[PDB]
């Protein structure tokens, strides 16, 4: 679906005077992109001298960014049809409104934590990935970070709308604990490599 | 070119075991997307009523955000066109390196140049943007601010490798300017747009 998308297309779209492809899915493609290169320092670290007693750990990783890139790309679909069903919902009961609002905070929630993960895998490169690569995990590391900023605020914006309150102190809940796993391992990624802008 | 490759391409290009499209060119590519936002925001401004009086800027957000993102494709394209030129000139001349150097430094600047363009846009839409699209807004300049930090990062890593003492003292001066007014333009539309969370 999505991924078959080209880069202009996916964009006038995003730009449209539609709602369909949101800040949300935006995310999830930034997220997707930001796995990718997490991905590609990790493959220059496999069939390396000197980071051999790491690449078990290195093609362990390049699995999961693929399997996350499939996650995400899955999720900026869900995204556009959670905001569908919630629109197509605002002028129908209360009982499918509020549910639909539910599955559409699950959403960008999804995005987080794969996210998380992200993270923590950057946390792994920053350390025993391919030193000449730093750039690549660090731009990754800032992408990782937007992306949860970016789909906090998508799940707040949809939290505020639903009623169950045992729900949203839930959801409030897991969003605080990714967010500290999230911002501790990218302030760690950032002290590791920050020196990586002056020192050759 | 580049945006005529499809999502799953360029991410499977970015992961390949190859340095071609690297993380300059991903932050062009997420800055494209930002920008995109910052259209929907502006499209979704004009033609509505209550905004009519700020028509004529949205209009021209619209057309401005439109030709970002070509700007932002091309450089994505020589950004991995400089780091050809770059590598395959670490064993010629230190001529021929020092002026590759140079020109792939440019790109990640040109790059935060249009990133400063956008934070100007992402404020004024913070504060005459269509308001129920907020999020969309501060969506965007999360991703804006991020895209800085990523060709920052680029940048530098470029610089350093430099010899001429007053080129890079020029771009290092350029690249804390345009900092600053992307710094100044992002906390301001998150202070603007911060409370829309509750």
């Amino acid at each position: 679906e999505v991924e078959r998308l080209s880069l202009k297309e996916f964009c006038d779209m995003v730009a449209e005077r539609k709602p369909t492809p949101g800040g949300g899915a935006v995310g999830s493609v930034v997220g997707a992109m930001a796995c990718a290169l997490a991905e590609m320092v990790a493959n220059f670290t496999r069939k390396k001298k000197g980071y051999e007693d790491v690449e078990p750990e290195m093609e362990r990783i390049v699995e999961a960014m693929e399997e996350a890139r499939l996650k995400l790309f899955d999720l900026a679909k869900k995204d556009m049809e959670a905001f569908e069903k919630v629109m197509k919902a605002y002028k129908s009961s209360e009982g499918e409104l509020q549910n639909a609002l539910k599955e559409a905070a699950s959403v960008p929630m999804d995005v987080i934590r794969v996210m998380k993960d992200l993270a923590h895998e950057l946390e792994k490169l920053a350390e025993f990935g391919n030193k000449n690569l730093a750039s690549d995990t660090l731009n990754a590391a800032d992408l990782c970070h937007a992306v949860f900023q970016v789909e906090k605020v998508n799940v707040l914006i949809n939290l505020k709308e639903i009623s169950d309150e045992t729900f949203r102190k839930n959801m409030l809940e897991e969003l605080e604990e990714q967010e500290a796993q999230i911002e501790g391992c990218y302030q760690r990624v950032k002290k590791m490599l920050e020196g990586i802008v002056w020192s050759s």
